[PDB]
């Protein structure tokens, strides 16, 4: 379209030779300073120059035209390096920089990755697209932290960490439940705590202050609170648009880290006890029956600051969700029961976008490196799915993320310790809805439903095989022995699911039992809000967003063209055949969505950034939606509540 | 009515001092079940070893010496409670405070107990709260410079603030090294948003972290030098009106002003705005050296915006007209006249604008504070007792020197700082009452001499104590190369020759021989609480009003005695604390009891400069103008500046505020 014209113009205004554009980037001198400020690492430039003919000549510049209009503009704004406000890099250079950036001296490996990327089989995360092959690169997306200690020293030490992580272009999930509550005694000053609200206001303004890297994208901290904490009612108010500034912190994000007992008590209309973690230590450090045991003993002991009806807190959760679409809902017990890191102690939160379930502690900060598979690329013109090709590419991605753990420059050393001990990674997807469309399957169709399982079966299987071979080459991760996986327990086992006959799990179990695996966690479906737009696919595991993005969806176009002929259910001309296929996210049952998430969930060792779209959310509809999700086994029952 | 209040407390409290101390220590939290001593084992132990001397040293009648409010303030906050029930009588408190400082030296402890109970001086609230206890943070003031122009150092300095406020310290903070809005950040390849959003983080930290249990909100004073590019926005931060992201209303604000700025305003020249990242080291030089660096950066084109000096000046006045801030400090006077200038450039003052101490990346300066009750030193003869002032100042000097050595510093950079340079801050209250006792109007030439001689005396006293301390213990670490070590005392630095009241020659012989234990001694602080307790006018301020409904004790007395004193009360109240229009009172007493609002501010400034010459730190000098305008405030700031003052204004006070 006009996409062609803009790409042609970029090609006019940039050098075509990849090693030359790389020289210009390393050689760059800042004109206000006169300082040599290379925009690429010398180490990378060296490897490139020693292999230039092969690398320069591997590049297929016609692939630059593969992007659509908004995809190309997005790259142009943010992903392609600028020498003095003027773009130096073509998309293809950027992808080959990233590729050598990850692979270094191994050109064979670098070209494999380059082609996979440039053809759009998968993509790496933005922080990796931005920073790979540059100096002291921070390539990770997700960070998780626990509040260090219930103290001014720990609060401010943890605040310094958020600041530094967020400068380094990372996102944050922070567990704050150990902080003592409004009204609680402080021996050190003979005073009374003001609790979480004003503490969080500091974090709030620290997020407003420290941009994520340097393109004006604002600090992003998700705050996690278990609903047994006394300050919960006020916490559920912090993001509301009205009220007094002292009672608010609207630039943060809010998640609940929810025990089973709470939902239990809500369903049965039982009483709910509110505690201070100082009066009642260690509730965040146990889960399930052990949590239930400790919680109940505390109530029996009178270590309770307020008893409220569970439906009263529930009602406040739902009020907050209707106003703000927040907080996010995580089931603490499902998170911990079905985690391959449970040998490490209780997991205290998820991350910014609700898909990472990794252990944290006062001296470990969870980190995750991310990548997403483009599931549309694996559909044939035959309307079969090429599961062999998916497993195959997945294995390359695992290899890629594993290498990044070792390359990365961590903003705080507790992040480095964490990643080096457990080697977790996070392979996600985008294009799921496109894959259904291309196989001619309505999202809600039983065919959709089988393909849903078999895709994630495939991803996990391939992911495991890759990590297993990495474990033969390099040894398993430090904390492997004692993990569920080290006992032949795999994710689906933990859901008591039996996998279809597509892959031979037996043989893979034997492989792992003999060699073990390199990475404690492998799969984690992230949002893909940037990289999805770049590749031109529906975000993530979301249903079809709409038939428009001033452009009509290319799949609907092609099909409507092949027949010779916003929602499309209103247009009488279009056959009922295609009306089913191209239902929007507003016209799909959310129950179904939760079932499918649970179903793919069995093959996902972390969790999934699962939005729920409801037009006109009410108490009735959210209550059933949440209980259905919890009862279905979800780690994350809801990321955002989306509405019109 | 105050008698009743005291005997009630005496009914509701154990007499014997040693016992009340036992109940404090042996205290168990009814909630916890935890032994949570409200005094420290070593201070209890000392008390019991010496309970006979100490118990019977206490004179419980002295408790009757407080007026109504002073007693109530004590009850509110200074007297320790066992489950919401005051256990301490004011004497128990003052004796605790005395053993808490002097410990096994009971001769010393009693000497200090008497001085305190008779109200010859007072220690600072911090010292009164925590002396003799487990967490004894006895100091009031802390000063800090931002550690580095980096997220690492912004957040490291923030924590320090946090820790310090928690332990009930007030803070002055220098923020000029922080790079300005729009400026390049190499390590992210993006651009800074400058100071405002940074201070929003500080702002909410001060809201969040209280001083003590009192529930006192954290008190941070942010200092900026007016060459910084973000100055107009800085000046808006405290304004009622405006978006929340452009405001930081819980902070306090001072300007750290070079002579150059004031010269360009007066000559109506252009003023250049700079970013410290582009223009490094402006806050690390003062005076000619600053002047030479500022200028050479202008010639180099390292300049982000040029404005008329006067445009910036107008904004400063606007800002003060609404909030009464920022505080006005003259950087060059502060540095030119500091005994700490051997250490390098001083970057800010404190919360209350009276201390001027060196800060650095490894040093957070601290001051321990005490005030002399100047009323006490007037004899029945209507003469001033300068020998008694000196004798008491020596004791105080010694107390604050001991305190340096026993204080719990909340950040190791304070510990380092105080132990290296040993600055103290001796201040005053009851200056207005001393003039009134001597029958001198505030503005009389008689008051002006007394002013000078009072402060001449305090300084001599303080120096002679610190010298004796240096004879005993050695001089302070960094004393050699200081002005005092070259024979240069504060007054030399103002080119003032002292009156003939004291023999400064002899004192310099002594100092030339043994040097001095403390690098700074004197610093009139605001005394908002302790003056209320002691029933004295605040600090160095003129008489604030004739009504507090309690008619001033001195007017009352003076009128009753002459037979001129009921309704008067109402008429003074309806003239807003003034007596200048009451028919019955002689012209005699009208001149004597002029209030702050009827006293020339130029004279006020003149008198501060004149005591100035005998104050090695600075002074919390408020300015009272009922109906400010631009010309009025301008001539006021220029006169103070040209008069050599270190602090030119603390708060602007007016009819409205
Ligand atoms: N001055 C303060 N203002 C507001 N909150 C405070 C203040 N001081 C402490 N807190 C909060 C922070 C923590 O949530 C809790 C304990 O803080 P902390 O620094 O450990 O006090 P502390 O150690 O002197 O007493 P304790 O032994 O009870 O913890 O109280
Ligand atoms: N992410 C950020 N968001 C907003 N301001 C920032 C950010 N990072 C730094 N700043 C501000 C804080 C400091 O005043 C100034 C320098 O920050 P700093 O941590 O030293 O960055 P840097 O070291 O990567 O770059 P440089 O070498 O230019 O100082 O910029
Ligand atoms: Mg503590
Ligand atoms: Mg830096």
């Amino acid at each position: 379209l006009a996409a062609r014209i803009a790409v042609s113009n970029l090609h006019k205004e940039t050098k075509k030779v990849f090693s030359d554009v790389m020289e210009d980037l390393y050689n760059y001198i800042n004109p206000h300073n006169g300082k040599h400020s290379p925009m690429v690492a010398k180490s990378t430039l060296d490897i490139v120059l020693a292999n230039k003919d092969r690398l320069n000549s591997a590049i297929i510049y016609d692939r630059d035209f593969s992007y659509n209009y908004f995809g190309f503009k997005t790259l142009e704004r943010s992903y392609l390096l600028k020498i003095n406000g003027k773009v130096a890099e073509r998309p293809q250079h950027m992808l080959m920089r990233v590729s050598v950036g990850i692979h270094k001296e191994d050109i064979d490996a670098a070209i494999e990755t380059y082609n996979l990327l440039s053809e759009r089989w998968f993509t790496h995360a933005s922080p990796t697209l931005f920073n790979a092959g540059t100096n002291r690169p921070q390539l990770s997306s997700c960070f998780l932290l626990s509040m260090k200690d219930d103290s001014i020293e720990g609060i401010y030490d943890t605040l310094k960490q958020c600041a530094l992580i967020s400068k380094s272009a990372g996102g944050i999930g922070v567990a704050v439940s150990c902080i003592r509550a409004t009204g609680s005694y402080i021996a050190g000053t003979n005073g009374n705590s003001n609790g979480l609200v004003p503490m969080l206001r500091v974090y709030n303004n620290t997020a407003r202050y420290v941009d994520q890297g340097g393109n004006k994208r604002p600090g992003a901290f998700a705050i996690y609170l278990e609903p047994w904490h006394l300050d919960i009612f006020e916490f559920l108010d912090l993001k509301k648009n009205t009220g007094k500034e002292e009672q608010r912190a609207r630039d943060l994000f809010f998640a609940l880290w929810i025990p089973d007992l709470f939902m239990k008590r809500v369903e049965t209309n039982q009483d709910w006890s509110l505690m201070c973690p100082n009066e009642c230590p260690g509730l965040d450090e146990v889960w399930g029956e052990e949590f239930e045991k400790l919680y109940a003993s505390y109530e029996k002991q009178g270590r309770v600051r307020k008893v409220v009806k569970a439906q009263q807190l529930w009602y406040a959760i739902i009020e907050s969700q209707t106003e703000t679409g927040t907080p996010y809902m995580l089931y603490k017990d499902s998170c911990n029961r079905k985690s391959n890191q449970q040998n490490l102690g209780t997991i205290k939160c998820s991350n910014l976008c609700t898909e990472i379930v990794e252990y944290t502690s006062k001296d470990e900060v969870a980190v995750c490196n991310l990548a997403s598979l483009a599931l549309n690329m694996y559909v044939t013109s035959e309307h079969t799915y090429d599961f062999k090709k998916l497993a195959e590419v997945t294995k390359v991605v695992v290899r890629n993320l594993n290498k990044i753990i070792d390359i990365n420059y961590y903003p705080v050393p507790e992040a480095c310790l964490s990643n080096k001990r457990h080697r977790p990674i996070g392979i996600g997807v985008q294009g799921l809805a496109d894959a259904f469309i291309l196989m001619r399957y309505p999202f809600e169709s039983a065919e959709a439903q089988l393909l849903n399982k078999q895709i994630f079966e495939t991803i996990y299987y391939g992911a495991l095989e890759a990590s297993c071979d990495l474990a033969k080459e390099q040894g398993p991760y430090e904390t492997y022995e004692g993990s569920p996986v080290s006992k032949g327990i795999l994710q689906y086992d933990m859901w008591n699911v039996t996998p279809t006959d597509l892959w031979d799990w037996k043989v893979l179990k034997e492989k792992i039992a003999k060699y073990g695996i390199r990475n404690s966690l492998l799969i984690a479906p992230m949002p893909t809000a940037s990289t999805a737009q770049i590749l031109g696919n529906n975000e993530s595991i979301e249903p079809y967003t709409s038939n428009i993005y001033q452009i009509v969806n290319p799949h609907l176009l092609k099909d409507l063209t092949e027949r010779g002929l916003g929602s499309i259910q209103s247009i009488p001309e279009i056959p009922d055949d295609l009306k089913q296929l191209y239902k929007t996210v507003w016209e799909i049952s959310q129950k179904t969505v939760l079932k499918m998430a649970a179903e793919r969930g069995a093959f996902i060792d972390q969790s999934q950034s699962l939005n729920i779209h409801i037009a006109e959310p009410n108490y009735g509809k959210l209550t059933s939606m949440h209980f259905y999700g919890w009862k279905q086994g979800l780690k994350t029952g809801m990321y955002y509540l989306r509405t019109r």
